């Protein structure tokens, strides 16, 4: 199949879906397309926008610092329900079209940017799994184990092939194919540790953070060469980069449950998480500057994980000051999902534009 | 204005201010121009040679390791005093440029090396912050916490914007425009962190520690692979190379003070230290081959740097070994500042050549 | 003499040993060249695999896991025995070659690819120093620094100047030069570290393994980005990735010995060697296709140290499911010895195949 020099040649755009004004398509572009093919694989962002929400409105709910405010449980109960019942729709939907439209989707799966969302399928069903309600789960000390090996089996085995053709002569490298986006698989690790370490296994959850540590220190440098991969780091400041605060904030809530207390490992890795934030929020240039797109949903994923890591950490230093910033940042987050989650209805039955013709994967082989 | 593509085609040298035997420039080359404009921004390494002396003085005669030697507490005094008066009188001079010479500043903070010696006049402050002499502090428990404010205030500000352009596409990244001296940008939040510590804000000196440690990670590696900037590291080996010990000296002292004692985070950036320490003074070809120049005197800042974290070190290992270490890098440090000093005199009265004409501010626009 | 852009430029292979289908040499090629100059310095790599093999078979027989086998110490014995051997036949032989053919050694000194294999005959010696048998000395309490100074010395004075020439302009930068097998030099550090605490001096180790530490992280990195070196690094999987291994694995051993037992920062360097394992052995294609050379031997090299460090890991989280991977690791890593073993005496005295004319070192300068 094409290679990504020739998805790096005729798609531009921050996310790389857009056609250039000189490259011919193989479809036509007025007649409208079956359902499916229109069908892109970026709508998994909802279930991880949702699935997070889920994960920190229970921190909120059971974690011993914020709790005069008196938050009832049933947030978690009514979301998490929700938040199933559309993961449950995307992915019955995609699977018919790999039945049908196998051939489109092996597009896809070439995409220099699309590849990595493979991985969100794997990963929404970890928070899910991490954050069940106390309702349905009575008495529970451990998890079975059946639930990690399940769930994490899939994302390791296809963890190896992806990895494995980094440090290669193989066309798909981390030099010749890399973004902002690429973040994302090398963030399961890190939540993986925390499902292991609920089902018992502790020794088994430290492999894990080795193995995420090592390839995000990799894919953090690179991103500040000059790597072939031109056109996708969007100029001046892009949402596109909130990926990077997705990785520090999940590694620093893993190692709180293997090692119980923040140590020197957990304080540094939530700072360096801050750092981003602050630098990527703290402009007027943010709140004012902002177009709905369906890639919007999945940039509230590390906006909602950080909210999570920061009222672990005022559980260890209790104070006003602590406090503050825990009760701050899960409000920002939140509220850009409730803006979201309003606007997507409009466009979906008010304006009917959320699912246009996917011009991205009609790019003639060669020139 | 200029970019740094017409400032690393157009001035070639260590330092990069010197015009190549091809360039035509804006401004006569013998006429003698006015003095401000004479004046360049590398003028503030004196106060960075002069201000790190007076730390390292103050451990001599403090410290319980080195004390047999009796080292009388006036000396500090003498030199901080003597180490405010240039400081007042550099930071004065300079500023009456803005006003009548605005323009030419604007392209200073636009030249690749030039730009990263801004932050030397917040840097000199806080060394004379956090070595006050005792005199004039008696009964000093904790310092005001407004000291580290001011002080701490305009350099986050500013450290914001050139950290954040380095992961975009506008033409300032860490790729384009780099050099030896880029660590001076990314020292300040270690040698920040001191000064935290000495007001009674201690979790707030970890945020700087993160922060100072993820930079320079990406400013280290980012140094030994091919990047854009050519005839900047200068061939075999030189003096410039003497600001990759400033970093992780001042990441050593730090973490003895958050934390108290040193742990393994404190010798193994020590180790680091020394060892690029050994590479750059261990010749027969560095001793041997010296000429004066202005930016000798930003040189020394490393080189005393070093002294000040030994002799902690010798704190929590006494013994023979350990005091023979402390007690000589501390004197080589401070042999070159006499014989700087003595030579910047003669420079000054009897030659009159330390300020000549500026060449690498009149590069032309274009070709 | 040549640079490296000339051995980039003609010779093609993994190793780099096998000259192109247009370029010309200086030595006719169906006549046999003397012995001396077909004896390459790849020879080493047959005492790097035997003395590691002393190591691992020390610990199956005096570890307190793994001992219900009940393994006789008489294997150290004699496979230490024998390896010495081999040492000072290689040794001896390769002398002769500098004495009679000093201008062939030189060209092999700037070859890209074995200018790091000449540190194979210190890390060798090391090997048989830190796993003496019990019986050559009783009553061992620790042994005498004269062993760490003398073995230790050369390398470290060599280790310098290769070091010191990648923060630099010159021609042999990590850019310009860098293969899969640049590790070699950077293993030696770590192991070093193991010698040191074995006679005393325990401080002395810690300097050693900061040094290893920072330049891994600089190779580790570096081989994962764009870099002149084209042809060297093999498409798809190939064994000569196996030296990946070496280092985190020699230096997950240094850390059990200075500060005695598993901390978070042994573990941590196991798990990240043991995904490389996995990665590079859990193939159907690599126990498929073999074929004999003499690269081989030293690709067990970092196949056997991972052996060593997983039995200290069984040691402290006793179980049996450490006890099954320890014990099949070192089975695995053994095979393939037995197997070279054999096979080599076949090449030797049945095909006569193991030295035939080194077409590598006849290049012609230029074109
Ligand atoms: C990969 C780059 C972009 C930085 C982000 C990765 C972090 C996970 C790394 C960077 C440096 C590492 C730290 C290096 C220094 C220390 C201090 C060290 O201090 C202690 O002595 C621990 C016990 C204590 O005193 O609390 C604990 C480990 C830790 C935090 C390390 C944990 C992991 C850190 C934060
Ligand atoms: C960025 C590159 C060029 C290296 C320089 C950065 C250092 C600040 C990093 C590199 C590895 C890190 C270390 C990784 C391993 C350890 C060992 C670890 O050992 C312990 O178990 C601490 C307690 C003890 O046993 O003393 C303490 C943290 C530390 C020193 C880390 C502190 C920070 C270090 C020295
Ligand atoms: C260079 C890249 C490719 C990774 C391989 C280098 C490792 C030697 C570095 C990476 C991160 C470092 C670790 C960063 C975080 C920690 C956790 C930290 O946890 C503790 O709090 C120690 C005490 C304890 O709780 O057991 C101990 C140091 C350690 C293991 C560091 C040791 C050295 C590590 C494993
Ligand atoms: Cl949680
Ligand atoms: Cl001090
Ligand atoms: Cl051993």
């Amino acid at each position: 199949n094409v290679d990504a020099g020739r998805y790096f040649a005729a798609l531009r755009g921050p996310e790389l879906d857009e056609v250039k004004d000189n490259e011919d398509i193989l479809l036509p572009k007025e007649e409208q397309w079956p359902f499916l093919l229109r069908f892109p694989i970026g709508c998994f962002g909802i279930c991880l926008g949702l699935s997070s929400q889920a994960v920190l409105w229970l921190a909120l709910a059971k974690s011993p610092a914020t709790n005069f405010l008196h938050i009832t449980p049933l947030i978690n109960l009514v979301v998490w329900l929700f938040s199933l019942v559309v993961l449950v729709s995307v992915s019955f939907t995609y699977i018919l079209k790999c039945i049908f439209y196998f051939e489109a989707v092996k597009r896809e799966y070439f995409h220099p940017v699309r590849v990595n969302f493979f991985f969100a399928p794997w990963v929404v069903c970890m928070f899910l799994a991490i954050s069940v309600p106390p309702m349905f789960s009575p008495n529970r000390k451990y998890l079975h184990p059946a639930i990690w090996c399940v769930f994490m089996g899939p994302y390791f085995f296809l963890e190896l092939k992806i990895y494995g053709q980094w440090l290669s002569g193989g066309k798909r490298r981390l030099c010749k194919v890399a973004n902002p986006s690429s973040h994302l698989s090398v963030v399961g690790n890190f939540v993986g540790a925390i499902l292991a370490s609920k089902v018992g296994w502790d020794e088994v959850a430290k492999f894990l953070w080795a193995v995420g540590f090592a390839h995000y220190l990799v894919v953090f440098v690179t991103l500040y060469q000059r790597l072939p991969t031109s056109e996708a780091l969007p100029k001046e400041l892009h949402p596109v980069y909130s990926m990077f605060i997705a990785a520090p904030s999940a590694a620093s809530i893993a190692w709180n449950t293997i090692y119980g207390q923040f140590d020197g490992c957990s304080r540094t890795c939530f700072f360096i998480a801050l750092f981003l934030y602050i630098s990527l929020v703290a402009r007027i240039n943010f709140f004012t500057g902002f177009k709905f797109s369906v890639a919007w949903w999945s940039y509230t994923f590390p906006m909602t994980t950080a909210s999570v890591a920061t009222i672990k950490y005022a559980e260890a230093v209790p104070g006003y000051p602590s406090r503050a910033l825990a009760l701050t940042l899960s409000f920002i987050s939140t509220a850009m999902v409730c803006v979201l989650f309003v606007s997507t209805l409009l466009h979906a039955f008010v304006w009917q534009t959320l699912f246009p013709n996917d011009l991205a994967i009609a790019i003639t082989k060669r020139k």
